[PDB]
């Protein structure tokens, strides 16, 4: 009682990084490829070579933990977000604070800039999405976007839309301009841990504490792939649409593996061992097949891993 008579990945480690002394939170590859920031509880950002792993430098300033980091288009400046109750704007390159962004009323969890870099986006604890211009370091819009803590904001390919997350159980999707909401999606209402836009800007990816990754139709308003057999219960966790080579979905996870999923068939096709935590960050590189994760406080590590597909 059998059956009748595709390519995977083969991720291999090839760095550690070491130099954070408490958890680390986010790791963003630059757009250029040139580089990978990585945000800390630690309060620091450090910037390490993409391709070798090599330490670059820290960027220090925040007076707590940091939550999120994302690079502008140009590479030139990152934001970050702090349980500070501020983001800021850093100059990648002398390592300067050029803006302080005050106005959330408690921990800033999730940050992006649109693909312009005109704007940021910001989710906090205080349950409010936040939109801040670049050029003056002020506050355009304050969304009331959620009843629980904002876990995740994203921009879509353009920048015309916001796509936030909650712990509410909820994801939103803005106009930028308006600030209007256009779609909630919602029955067993898990709380939303992580979301982000495809590439292609069609769908999105919602991570829920159910230990389950959902791949939606936000426009349809319809759920097109599930994906699980990792654990997620708790943390905000990154994914990833990894899109370089095959055709990935990448996610960290709380029994310490990066977990690669074939987005077409949601099978299992890889699972990088090596971490010693919780698996809270994965990041795809612009255009090679690697991948950064980093772990908690048990690890307090990255890792580079190389695919040849
Ligand atoms: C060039 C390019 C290549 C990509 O692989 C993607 C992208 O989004 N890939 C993820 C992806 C997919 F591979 C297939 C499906 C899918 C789901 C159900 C049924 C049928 C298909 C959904 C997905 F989200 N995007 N771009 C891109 C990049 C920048 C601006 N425009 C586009």
């Amino acid at each position: 009682n059998a059956s009748a008579t595709p390519v995977k990945p083969n991720y291999a480690l090839k760095f550690t990084l070491a130099g954070h002394t408490k958890a680390v939170s986010s790791v963003k590859f630059s757009p250029n490829g040139e580089w990978l920031a990585s945000s800390s509880a630690d309060k620091l950002i450090k910037i390490w070579g993409a391709y070798d792993g090599k330490f670059e430098k820290t960027i220090s300033g925040h007076k707590l933990g940091i939550s999120d980091v994302a690079w502008s288009s140009d590479s030139n400046l990152l934001v970050s977000a702090s349980d500070d109750k501020t983001l800021k704007i850093w100059d990648v390159s002398s390592g300067k604070c050029l803006k302080t962004l005050k106005g959330h009323s408690n921990y800033v969890f999730c940050c992006n800039f649109n693909p312009q870099s005109n704007l940021i986006v910001s989710g906090s604890f205080d349950e409010s999405v936040r939109i801040w211009d670049v050029k003056t370091g002020k506050c355009l819009k304050t969304l009331p976007a959620h009843s629980d803590p904002v876990s995740a904001v994203h921009f879509n390919r353009d920048g015309s839309l916001i796509v936030s997350s909650s712990y509410d159980g909820l994801c939103r999707i803005w106009d930028t301009a308006s600030g209007q909401c256009l779609k909630t999606l919602i029955d067993d209402n898990p709380p939303v841990s992580f979301v982000k836009f495809s590439p292609n800007g069609k769908y999105i990816l919602a991570a829920t504490l159910d230990n389950t990754l959902k791949l939606w139709d936000y426009s349809k308003g319809k759920c097109l792939k599930t994906y699980t057999g990792h654990k997620n219960e708790k943390y905000c966790i990154f994914a990833n649409f990894s899109v370089t080579g095959g055709k990935w979905i990448v996610s960290g996870s709380e029994d310490n593996l990066v977990y690669i999923w074939n987005l077409q068939t949601k099978e299992i096709v890889q699972k990088l061992q090596g971490h010693t935590d919780v698996v809270i960050s994965t990041a795809c590189h612009p255009t090679e097949n690697i991948i950064a994760s980093a772990a908690l406080e048990n690890d307090k590590t990255i890792k580079l891993w190389k695919s040849d597909c």
